[PDB]
C-alpha cells in the first residue's frame, strides 16, 4: 500500500501543478455557476483529493483513481468539449490516464 499511496502523490502533485489544472484546483462553486449543484452530485476537485490523500483516506490506489475519474467526469458532463475548462480537463484526462498507466 506504500507504493500505491506514493504514487498517488506523485502524480497528484504533478496534477496540481500542471498547467491546464487552473479548473480544478478548488471546488466549483455552485453559486457562481448556474445549474451546476442540479446537474453534478457529487463534485470532486484537487484540493479535496489533497486533503483526502494527506489524512490517508484512500485505502488503495484505486479509490484514489476514482475521485481523480471524477474530477474529469463531471468536467465532461457539465462542460462543453470546446469550452475553456472542457479543454483543460482534456488535456488533464489525457494526462493523468497517461500518468496511471506508465505505472500500473
Ligand atoms: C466554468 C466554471 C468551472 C471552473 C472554473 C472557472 S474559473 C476557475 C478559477 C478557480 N481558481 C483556481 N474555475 N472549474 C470548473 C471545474 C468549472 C465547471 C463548471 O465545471
Ligand atoms: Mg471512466
Amino acid at each position: 500500500m506504500h507504493s500505491d499511496l506514493t504514487f498517488c502523490e506523485i502524480i497528484l502533485m504533478e496534477m496540481e501543478s500542471h498547467d491546464a489544472a487552473w479548473p480544478f484546483l478548488e471546488p466549483v462553486n455552485p453559486r457562481l455557476v448556474s445549474g451546476y449543484r442540479r446537474i453534478i452530485k457529487n463534485p470532486m476537485d484537487f484540493s479535496t483529493m489533497r486533503e483526502r490523500l494527506l489524512r490517508g483516506g484512500y485505502t488503495s490506489s484505486e479509490e484514489f483513481a476514482a475521485d481523480a475519474l471524477l474530477v474529469f467526469d463531471n468536467c465532461q458532463t457539465f462542460n462543453e468539449d470546446d469550452s475553456e475548462v472542457g479543454k483543460a480537463g482534456h488535456i488533464m484526462r489525457r494526462f493523468f490516464e497517461s500518468r496511471w498507466e506508465e505505472f500500473y
